[PDB]
């Protein structure tokens, strides 16, 4: 029955990911952006230039107060609203209503995007890093207390006017090819992995892997670029500026700023080089590689100028606050928040993204030797 699921993501390049969603009674139907990178449900419910619409507490005849205030500050973004309860169900997901926590947004600082077609978030993260503290529980706790849908579920996210797949409750085999790898869940709070080894076209970084996953690594539908720590970043940035230093790119490219283009179709791709990240395995001395293509870290834009030409903008930033698997990094694999066996899983998507002579790969297994050593604390 996950078939009802797939095809149920739309949003728009840069803005995430939101999946359809009913709160309240009589329903009201919300679109909601699907975030691994945080553990609050929360939804307009107050007016705001960017909101096409919002919950309307008041017409919800099974809206309960809590009386407690909440905020969440993002990596970029906050909001602020009323903790409350209410009736809630996913119309293109699994055949249930639930009670579950509601923030209810009154004030925000750029978190709702202009023109955007989603008016809530849905943290899919653990109750360890939940606002105001780790007694609200999220949604997905709330699901899975509440009925027999299993503990987990599966992110399909599609690139190029974008679309893909939330399966609730397990995994469906026609939207991936090859095996699933999986990844051990180190800690229940973000969904936080080890990375063990980076190369860029075939050569190691060679870093101390410390440095890889330093102060954490986590996989975050929430964010669209793959973000860096500082030392890492400077590595990577300097050997891609290197194998494309070919052709000249714009000030602030580099910093995600400002955009390249080409002539349309003559991107040339090639100059680019591909990034494997190595994950710990489930077994001892053993991890696999997902290998991403340019074609996911440079984010197509459109262009304001009056050409009609292929325009990108750099889809790698620098982080100090640990690595971040974003959207980019997710695009054409088929992620697998295996919960109950507290393991994520990566395969090629069925939607996986197009290169002339290179793809995107799931390949294991590989040895790597002492990989404790390289989570952090
Ligand atoms: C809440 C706690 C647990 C917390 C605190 C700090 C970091 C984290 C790690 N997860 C972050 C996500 O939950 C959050 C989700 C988000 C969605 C929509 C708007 C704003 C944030 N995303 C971000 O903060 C990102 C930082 C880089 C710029 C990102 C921008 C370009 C802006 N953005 C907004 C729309 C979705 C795609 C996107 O890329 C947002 C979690």
């Amino acid at each position: 029955s996950f078939v009802e699921m797939v095809d149920n993501l739309r949003g728009k390049s840069g803005q995430g990911y939101y999946v359809e969603m009913t709160v309240g009674s009589p329903p009201q139907t919300l679109n909601i952006l699907v975030d691994t990178g945080s553990s609050n449900f929360a939804v307009g419910a107050a007016p705001h230039p960017f909101l096409h619409r919002y919950y309307q507490r008041q017409l919800s005849s099974t809206y309960r107060d809590l009386r407690k205030g909440v905020y969440v500050p993002y990596t970029q973004g906050k909001w602020e609203g009323e903790l409350g309860t209410d009736l809630v169900s996913i119309p293109h997901g699994p055949n249930v209503t639930v009670r579950a926590n509601i923030a209810a947004i009154t004030e925000s600082d750029k978190f709702f995007i202009n023109g955007s077609n989603w008016e809530g978030i849905l943290g899919l993260a653990y109750a360890e890093i939940a606002r105001p503290d780790d007694s609200l529980e999220p949604f997905f706790d709330s699901l899975v207390k509440q009925t027999h849908v299993p503990n987990l579920f599966s992110l399909q996210l599609c690139g190029a006017s974008v679309g893909g797949s939330m399966i609730i409750g397990g995994i469906d085999h026609s939207l991936y090819t090859g095996s699933l790898w999986y990844t051990p869940i180190r800690r229940e709070w973000y969904y936080e992995v080890i990375i063990v080894r980076v190369e860029i076209n075939g050569q190691d970084l060679k870093m101390d892997c410390k440095e890889y996953n330093y102060d954490k690594s986590i996989v975050d539908s929430g964010t669209t670029n793959l973000r860096l720590p500082k030392k890492v970043f400077e590595a990577a940035v300097k050997s891609i500026k290197a194998a494309s230093s070919t052709e000249k790119f714009p000030d602030g490219f580099w910093l995600g700023e400002q955009l390249v283009c080409w002539q349309a179709g003559t991107t040339p791709w090639n100059i680019f080089p591909v990034i494997s990240l190595y994950l710990m395995g489930e077994v001892t001395n053993q991890s696999f590689r997902i290998t991403i293509l340019p074609q996911q870290y440079l984010r197509p834009v459109e262009d304001v100028a009056t050409s009609q030409d292929d325009c990108y903008k750099f889809a790698i930033s620098q982080s100090s606050t640990g690595t971040v698997m974003g959207a980019v990094i997710m695009e054409g694999f088929y992620v697998v928040f295996d919960r109950a066996r507290k393991r994520i899983g990566f395969a090629v998507s069925a939607c996986h993204v197009h290169d002339e002579f290179r793809t995107a790969a799931v390949e294991g297994p590989f040895v790597t030797l002492d990989m404790e050593d390289c989570g952090y604390n």
